[PDB]
C-alpha cells in the first residue's frame, strides 16, 4: 500500500515504468469455457490447454517480477523497508 512518501520524480517515475515490458487472457477464458462446459471432462483436453496457460502465466509473471524490481530499484533505503514490510503482508 503505497506508504512509501513517493517522490513527486518517483510517481512519474513509476508511470512510465507501466507504460514499458523491459508483451495470446479472451483467448484463455474460451478455451477453459468450453472444457467446463462439456458433457464430459477429457483430461487429456484439459492438460494440453493448462499447458498452454502455463505459457500466458509465464509472460504476465515475467512482466510483472520485471516492472516491481524497477519500481524497487527506485526507492530510497528508507522507503525500500516499507516495500519489503508492505510485501510480507500482500499475497499478489
Ligand atoms: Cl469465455
Ligand atoms: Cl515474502
Ligand atoms: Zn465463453
Ligand atoms: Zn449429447
Ligand atoms: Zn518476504
Ligand atoms: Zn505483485
Amino acid at each position: 500500500f503505497k506508504d512509501l512518501n513517493l517522490t513527486d520524480a518517483q510517481k512519474q517515475q513509476i508511470r512510465e515504468i507501466m507504460k514499458g515490458q523491459r508483451m495470446r487472457p479472451l483467448e484463455e477464458r474460451r478455451a477453459m469455457h468450453d472444457i467446463i462446459a462439456s458433457d464430459t471432462f477429457d483430461k487429456v483436453k484439459a492438460e494440453a490447454q493448462i499447458a498452454k496457460m502455463e505459457e500466458q502465466r509465464k509472460a504476465n509473471m515475467l512482466a510483472h517480477m520485471e516492472t516491481q524490481n524497477k519500481i524497487y530499484n527506485i526507492l530510497t533505503p528508507e522507503q525500500k523497508k516499507q516495500f519489503n514490510a508492505n510485501f510480507e503482508k500482500r499475497l499478489t
